[PDB]
């Protein structure tokens, strides 16, 4: 059998009950009416489960959820969206070498983890107001 009034995100069990589709919640294991909801389950906040490793972060989906490295780490796997610490492939990305950087010609980069800085050539001052080891660094 299979109930017909099952609600949104959520398919039929038998011919007079519904579960929640995987990825969504509802207040009861069983629906036995119409009126129950399925509600999208936030797997970013349980912060019991696993992490999606180092230099990255969690976002909910409605249904799913991504982990994706933060701004400033790339994956070296080429895989931009994962699921666990063991499809973590999350590396610091060198705006310097990668001349990814826009620092005043002025300057010189300096790479840092999740960042990246620019510094005053040696023999060179900073401009005025802004200061020395920026992104918007200026010397003269
Ligand atoms: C993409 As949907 C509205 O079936 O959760
Ligand atoms: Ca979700
Ligand atoms: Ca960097």
């Amino acid at each position: 059998g299979c109930a017909r009034w099952c609600p949104q995100d959520s398919s039929c069990v038998n011919a007079t009950a519904c579960r929640c589709n995987p990825g969504f919640s509802s207040f009861s294991e069983i629906i036995t009416t119409p009126m129950e909801t399925c509600d999208d389950i936030n797997e970013c906040a349980t912060l019991s489960k696993v992490s999606c490793g180092k230099f990255s972060d969690c976002w909910n989906t409605e249904g799913s959820y991504d982990c994706v490295c933060s701004p400033g780490y790339e994956p070296v796997s080429g895989a931009k969206t994962f699921k666990n610490e063991s499809e973590n492939t999350c590396q610091d990305v060198d705006e310097c070498s990668s001349g990814q950087h826009q620092c005043d010609s002025s300057t010189v980069c300096f790479n840092t983890v999740g960042s990246y800085s620019c510094r005053c050539r040696p023999g060179w001052k900073p401009r005025h107001g802004i200061p020395n080891n920026q992104k918007d660094t200026v010397c003269e």
